[PDB]
């Protein structure tokens, strides 16, 4: 619906960049720049961290009526964040054992 | 709905403790303890495959009328199941990497 | 429905074929032949990229009314895709530190 159909695509587009520069962070250990990768993904989480507030605050207080389940919509937008909150923390493993590898 | 709202509440739950357990299994790993990464593996493929039982008994004789596809609640469920699982195995490879380096 | 319903298990199908092949790479490179990892992975790219094509015209011209959303349907199809195509994506990335490791 109007703000929840646009506020969706927000969602989606956030994930979407958290997942760019999760993969951007691992591209930099692969430089051999923790540094920068340590950046990114800090980044990285805190754009999931906002976007995962906006969907609690949709299962929360979503369901017009009683149940608090979940929508068509809400579905979808938990599949991107979820698959991008899961791609990041285990990128953010990968970039550790970059880290112990040496670079 | 009674019963499948609250069984999708336990596969969520179990799901999540099935994450929640190989992550702790990689950080045995991570402490140089493969044994204990490799029991805690055990377990959490035992909770998921039990969860993923649970889940095909839903997916094959959910549907009250013909069609077998989804409902929206076991999608939900599935969508928590196949994070965990995927999780799981990918977390299974990353433990394997780390015996494989030498701690 | 008919085709939908029909194309989802070919998704499905295609997504878990996809999967399969991944892991069959990452097996590849564990016995240290990465010219066939490549190769695995390459032709698993190209099942995805396949499968994702269908998809998106799913989602474009799925919707027969206006709203351009998803279904229950898509949902679950793309739950497999997404995380088919995460979990290929993952595995490259655990391939090439394979590579690195020396092997």
């Amino acid at each position: 619906a109007e703000e929840l159909e646009e506020v969706v695509m927000g969602l989606i587009i956030n994930s979407g960049q958290a997942r760019s520069l999760a993969y951007a962070a691992l591209k930099q250990a692969k430089q051999g720049d923790f540094a920068a990768a340590k950046a990114m993904m800090d980044q990285s989480r805190m754009a999931l961290n906002e976007a995962h507030l906006v969907q609690t605050k949709l299962i929360e207080g979503d369901a017009g009526e009683g149940k608090m389940k979940v929508s068509l919509v809400l579905v979808h937008a938990q599949l991107h964040l979820m698959t991008s909150m899961l791609a990041r923390e285990l990128i953010t493993e990968l970039i550790e054992l970059h880290e112990k590898l040496k670079a």
